């Protein structure tokens, strides 16, 4: 399958070749590489190789996201690992929700990962799983971004087919299942309020994984778009130091 409808000014992917170490960002479910673009950049500026790829089916039309199953988000993200396994020796991989399952996903699945950074990645969602409860129309109203910043527009689908939160809930259920394979260092962001994921999950994922180096970073002052709100400079911060740590 292949989009049907072309991508949206702001939803390109970012690539920046500089050194042999290069980060993997990777953004949400009905969301774009904006979401994830401020993180990039300030690693780019840093002199890092940097990696972040739009999803399949996203930043286009949600009719395209709706033809998409998770398979193809991974695939996604397989891509843009490819694409710095040809240019670096030494890969981190950031992600913000979804992304952030994915970014687990990814290390659960790759040995020569470095190092993750997670942020408010979703494991367990149990609203989801509502065995599948009554019978749900088949796109959900987007009403805004879970931002504590107001005046931030986080560029996202206005609508999610109910199909894919099917989708998203097996990613989250493999996920979660092989959480014991992560073995590389991992820095994990949580909101302490958050309306969308549960911020137990930051647990789930602190357990769940058999990393010998493992953090949490409470953040304070966002809310689940973290990587958009006045948190940002501090995740900005922390995960370079971490990136340096590991190297
Ligand atoms: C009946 C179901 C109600 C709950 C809907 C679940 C929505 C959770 C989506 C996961 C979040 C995502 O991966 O990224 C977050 C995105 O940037 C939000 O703007």
């Amino acid at each position: 399958m292949s989009e049907q409808y072309p991508v949206l000014s702001g939803a390109e992917p970012f690539y920046a070749e500089n050194g042999p170490v290069g980060v993997l960002l990777v953004h949400g479910f009905t969301g774009t590489p904006h979401s994830m673009r401020p993180l990039a950049e300030a690693y780019a500026k840093a002199g890092y190789t940097v990696c972040l790829p739009r999803l399949k089916g996203h930043g286009t039309h949600y009719e395209d996201m709706e033809r998409t199953t998770f398979h193809d988000w991974v695939a996604s993200v397989e891509e843009g690992y490819g694409w710095l396994k040809q240019r670096c020796q030494t890969i981190f991989v950031t992600g913000l929700s979804m992304g952030g399952t994915l970014t687990l996903y990814l290390a659960e699945h790759h040995p020569d990962i470095c190092g993750i950074v997670p942020i408010n990645a979703a494991v367990d969602i149990p609203a989801i799983a509502a065995g599948m409860g009554g019978e749900l129309p088949r796109y959900l109203d987007s009403i805004g971004s879970d931002l504590k910043n107001p005046d931030v527009k986080e560029l996202a689908y206005e609508k999610t087919p109910t199909a894919s939160l099917l989708q998203l809930a097996r990613l989250m259920a493999q996920t979660k299942a092989k959480l014991d394979r992560i073995v590389c260092p991992a820095l994990i962001f949580v909101s302490d309020e958050n309306h969308v994921v549960p911020p137990g999950n930051a647990d789930i994922i602190f357990q769940g994984i058999s990393s010998t180096e493992k953090e949490i970073v409470r953040l304070r002052n966002s809310y689940h778009v973290a990587t958009l709100d006045y948190d940002q400079p501090m995740i900005i911060e922390r995960s370079l130091e971490f990136f340096a740590k590991h190297a």
